[PDB]
């Protein structure tokens, strides 16, 4: 198990924060994996948590975004973490949500709730995407508008991008959603899919096996209401050994704060 170093940290919430680690110089990963990671207690035992890696595999360091459970054994903790301290890293990535366990198609979705959206943070930034798939669909669902300042920080600073900020802007489609908080666009990602209104204000067609690829990643009860949903437009579970329409992980274990 390895030791890696914070380099950064961000606050985004009373819940929410993401930070930056020296990445071991073998770790080697697919966008979209997980790893675990954790801290010590105070006898010094392990407490360690599954966490997508929030970066692309090309990114020199690793990033994470993290959710805050106050008795929560190791986020109690993590949410404390400094620049220059240290986390507790198994160097050994897996996961379903890659992208060689989807057939190739035209156009990708990326569904998630909270903090599931980390390993898209990775797969968005992830060049395999823009180039098996000629369009991205990121359909991310919060409570509130602040849960949200995460993943629009980084979609923005991939459409502001001098080099490719034109190149992704066009083929990334940012579709961001509250429940909660009054905002310009609203509704849980299996109503706006059922109802046809995120294919409506996209300006798209529906969604069919034959062009669409999905992801999924929330608490099993959205993973299983979602899995419905696509399953009703055609699409079909695939795996890393026979590649279909999608794939699904959860965000977390359990109902989920
Ligand atoms: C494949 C996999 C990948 C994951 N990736 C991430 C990730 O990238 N970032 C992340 O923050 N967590 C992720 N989780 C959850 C993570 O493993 C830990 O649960 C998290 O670090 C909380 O640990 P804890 O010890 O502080 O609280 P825990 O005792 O683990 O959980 C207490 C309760 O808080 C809730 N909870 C835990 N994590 C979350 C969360 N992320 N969002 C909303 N509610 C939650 C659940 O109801 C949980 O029962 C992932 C889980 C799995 C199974
Ligand atoms: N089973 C589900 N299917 C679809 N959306 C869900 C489901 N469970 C929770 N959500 C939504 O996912 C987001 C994160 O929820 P949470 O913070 O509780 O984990 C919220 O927008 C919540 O919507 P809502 O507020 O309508 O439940
Ligand atoms: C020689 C032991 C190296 C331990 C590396 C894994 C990080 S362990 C982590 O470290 C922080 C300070 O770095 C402490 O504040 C925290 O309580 C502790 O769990």
């Amino acid at each position: 198990p390895d030791a890696q170093t914070v380099t950064s940290v961000r606050h985004w919430t009373d819940t929410l924060f993401s930070f930056r680690v020296t990445r071991p110089q073998t770790l080697r990963f697919r966008s979209g994996e997980f790893v675990m990671i954790g801290l010590l207690d105070d006898n010094g035992k392990p407490i360690m948590r599954a966490y997508s890696i929030a970066s692309p595999a090309w990114d020199e360091e690793l990033e994470f975004y993290s959710i805050k459970v106050p008795d929560g054994p190791l986020t109690s903790r993590l949410q404390h973490i400094k620049v220059g301290e240290q986390i507790i890293l198994r160097p050994k990535p897996v996961g379903t949500l890659v992208i060689d366990a989807l057939l190739p198609g035209k156009r990708l979705w990326f569904l998630a709730t909270g903090t599931g959206i980390a390993p898209f943070a990775s797969l968005m930034r992830e060049p395999e995407a823009y180039e098996k798939f000629d369009e991205v669909i990121m359909m991310h669902a919060c409570r509130t508008v602040a849960e949200l300042e995460y993943g629009r920080q980084l979609v923005e600073a991939l459409q502001e991008d001098p080099l490719i900020g034109e190149l992704v802007e066009g083929k990334l489609k940012y579709y961001p959603t509250t429940t909660r908080e009054e905002f310009h666009h609203m509704g849980r990602i299996t109503d706006n899919l059922a109802s046809g209104k995120v294919f409506e204000d996209l300006g798209i067609a529906p969604m069919n096996p034959e062009t669409d690829r999905a992801m999924v990643c929330g608490s099993l009860a959205f993973n299983v209401d979602v899995m419905k949903v696509l399953e009703s437009y055609g699409l079909r579970e695939g795996a890393n050994s026979e590649p279909r329409e999608f794939v699904v992980e959860k965000a977390f274990v359990g109902e989920g704060i």
